[PDB]
């Protein structure tokens, strides 16, 4: 991005040059956090209402407080001849940079609110231009500066990557790779928050469209796939034209009515299994591509028909992915009973002790002992009722 680019401006040169670059951009970034606080946050408190400040700036002050201490510890480690303790700074501050979670989640809606407050008031609109002049001579608006903290967290792993490449001492190279991994994890934490928020928006849209559904879709996990299909059942053997929404825990069978969809059948995937039918084959005919969805006690069996082989293939992989998410490998290992969970507060995995990243269905919780864990960590968790 152009705004970040403009704001941030021998074999062992490269190694030493990278250290200067890291320290320079960190000072430049901490001053930018200071600029938002002094030139925008304190003067706008006299204009905007307290709730508007809370929404637009979020925890910006706490970010500045964390980076003030980070730049101080960075300077001491880089200062000492050798800079061998630099890796320890990045490892310690990865856990301190958790404060970014709240920021990353709320920043898009803070930008939207800032636009609304400025559009409604020429008074605020003129004060926003005034602040930009006193801080950066109008080169950067508050709108662009509030997006800078997010651009910055995604740069740390690109900075340490270059430093690792140009480090020749095998022990310092190995220690810096631990700091590089920890920074690569921080960049993944951002993606999980953006990705989960987009899922939460998609769910909201589906609630609007689906009629006669008297339940929140958030209870069924993540949307998998949605689309037209033909359906058959044991008691009604003729193909019914339908629209289906597949989420991790449920399949909704609806009837399309322009934009609106009327719920006809609710299928709870905890009790159902997928069975392939290769009979409709070699893409012979439209609507001949079928698989079965059978209830685990033989109570019901649905035949699902799709227009093409490509479509049927895609739906089958998504049903497999959904049932694997309800019932993952080692879900009942060591006395536990791990089930899909959406965590409100910041939580760590009982097995690897790492964060359950994101804002929606981040992992699993055993209902018995209440231990939290990642999908791939279930078998490693301590036995239920230690
Ligand atoms: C740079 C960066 C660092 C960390 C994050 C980040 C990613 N996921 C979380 C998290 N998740 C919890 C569930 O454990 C729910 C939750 C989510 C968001 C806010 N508050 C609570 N807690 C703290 C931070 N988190 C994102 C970006
Ligand atoms: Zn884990
Ligand atoms: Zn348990």
């Amino acid at each position: 991005d152009e705004i970040y680019e403009d704001l941030m401006r021998t074999e062992y040169d490269k190694r030493c040059c990278c250290l200067r670059e890291i320290q320079q951009t960190e000072e430049k970034y901490t001053d930018t956090l200071g600029s938002i606080q002094q030139h925008f946050l304190k003067p706008l408190q006299r204009f905007l209402k307290p709730q508007d400040i809370e929404i637009i700036f979020i925890n910006i002050e706490d970010l500045l407080r964390v980076h003030t201490h980070f730049l101080k510890e960075m300077k001491e480690a880089l200062g000492t001849p050798g800079a061998a303790n630099l890796y320890q700074v990045f490892i310690k501050y990865k856990e301190r940079f958790l404060v970014y979670g709240r920021y990353c989640s709320q920043v898009e809606s803070a930008s939207k609110h800032l636009d609304r407050v400025a559009a409604a008031r020429e008074d605020v609109q003129m004060k926003l231009e005034e602040c930009s002049q006193r801080a950066n001579n109008g080169r950067f608006t508050l709108r662009d500066l509030l997006m800078v903290p997010m651009q910055r967290v995604l740069k740390y792993h690109l900075l340490l990557q270059e430093l690792v490449k140009h480090t020749q001492e095998a022990m310092e190279k190995e220690n810096l790779r631990l700091a590089l991994d920890a920074m690569r994890d921080l960049a993944q934490c951002v993606n999980e928050v953006k990705r989960d928020n987009e899922t939460l928006r998609q769910i909201t849209n589906f609630q609007l469209s689906i009629e006669n559904l008297d339940q929140s879709l958030a209870h069924y996990g993540r949307p998998k796939i949605d689309g037209e299909l033909k359906i058959t059942s044991v008691e009604r053997r003729s193909k019914m034209d339908r629209y289906a929404f597949l989420l991790d825990k449920a399949l909704l069978i609806c009837k399309r009515r322009g934009d609106s969809y009327d719920l006809k059948d609710f299928v709870n995937l905890h009790s159902f299994q997928v069975r392939d039918d290769s009979s409709g084959d070699r893409d012979n005919k439209k609507w001949s591509h079928m698989f079965l969805l059978i209830e685990d006690q033989g109570a019901q069996g649905y035949e699902l028909f799709f227009k093409t082989r490509e479509l049927k293939k895609k739906w089958m992989e998504q049903f497999e992915m959904a049932i694997s998410n309800i019932y993952p490998e080692n879900a009942t290992a060591n006395g536990h009973d791990f089930q899909m969970f959406s965590f409100e507060e910041t939580t760590s995995c009982k097995a690897c002790q790492m964060l359950l990243r994101g804002t929606f269905y981040q992992g699993y919780r055993c209902h018995r002992c209440r231990a939290s864990a990642h999908k791939e960590c279930l078998g490693r968790v301590p036995p239920c009722g230690r």
